[PDB]
């Protein structure tokens, strides 16, 4: 299934439901402990994690370093030790079952720094920092390196794309976007990577293009039918899901899916309600 933890719909959400992309159902979920906007999910041991994020509400709006950690097999959330720091709008890898939290901003701080969880001893340890400031970036997986990839560093919005050696424990510029991104949706699929959609500055983009690590190449695909910022994105059964988002004057519901043998997008569900900023994971 495909979970959507979290959101923002004029205030943080704490909705957690699963789309079946057989059924066509959702499925509604343990509510998250916190309602949290600009998280990020991921999953490891089959065992689903909600990092970082944003409580916004009526009373008040505070970031979050809180870590939860959600079991399909009782539906019931469970709180694991926190990151060193609040990170809303967070991107997030997984790597030889440990998570690697990066970016996001707290207040008027924009981080660089990255840190390391292990779950099988609920420790957090922070890692060496990237080479850019970056809130809305987009973090992908790829033969056990970490990419981070386009964000905003406060001033600028990147385009910029940088790669983690967890064993040398440091980072490296690759080869830029061909387009200025933040909180565009990043996934790894097939033997490539994605990012799609995000915020320049200026429009909320449908365009897609994609890494290939061999050529150090971006090459533009198949483009979304909905322009849209702060997605949310997975890969389920080999095709890319992207969920909600932002397109500069509604929270979208709309699900696409795009299928990369015939290069094509394709809506295939609405979400119970428009949303933008949530987390996603498949288990």
């Amino acid at each position: 299934l495909i979970y959507t933890a979290g959101g923002y719909f004029r205030q943080s959400l704490s909705y957690l439901e699963a789309y079946n992309p057989s059924d066509g159902t959702w499925l509604r979920l343990a509510d998250l402990q916190v309602p949290r906007s600009g998280l990020a999910g991921c999953v490891v041991g089959g065992l689903l994690y909600a990092v970082g994020g944003r409580n916004n509400s009526p009373d008040g709006n505070t970031d979050s370093s809180a870590l939860d950690c959600y079991n399909p097999m009782t539906n019931q959330w469970s709180p694991c030790a926190p990151m060193s720091v609040p990170r809303n709008r967070i991107g997030v890898g997984v790597i030889d079952g440990h998570i690697y939290a990066v970016g996001g901003s707290h207040g008027c701080i924009h981080h660089n720094s990255v840190e390391r969880y292990e779950p099988e001893r609920d420790e957090w340890h922070l890692v060496a920092p990237m080479l850019t400031r970056r809130i809305g970036v987009g973090v992908a997986v790829l033969n056990r390196l970490l990419y981070a990839v386009g964000g905003f560093d406060g001033t600028n919005r990147l385009n910029s794309a940088e790669c983690y050696y967890p064993e040398r424990n440091e980072w490296r510029m690759i080869t830029a976007m061909n387009t200025i991104r933040s909180g565009a949706g990043v996934c790894v699929l097939h033997n490539c990577i994605y990012a799609a959609g995000g915020y320049d500055g200026q429009d909320q983009l449908n365009s897609v293009e994609r890494y290939d690590v061999a050529t150090a190449t971006w090459t533009f695909v198949a483009p979304m039918k909905h322009r849209r910022s702060a997605l949310g994105i997975t890969v389920h059964q080999g095709r890319i899901y992207v969920l909600g988002g932002y397109d500069g004057h509604t929270f979208l519901d709309s699900v696409e899916c795009y299928d990369p043998d015939t290069d094509t997008w394709s809506e295939v569900t609405r979400m119970t309600s428009g949303r933008s900023g949530v987390g996603v994971a498949v288990t």
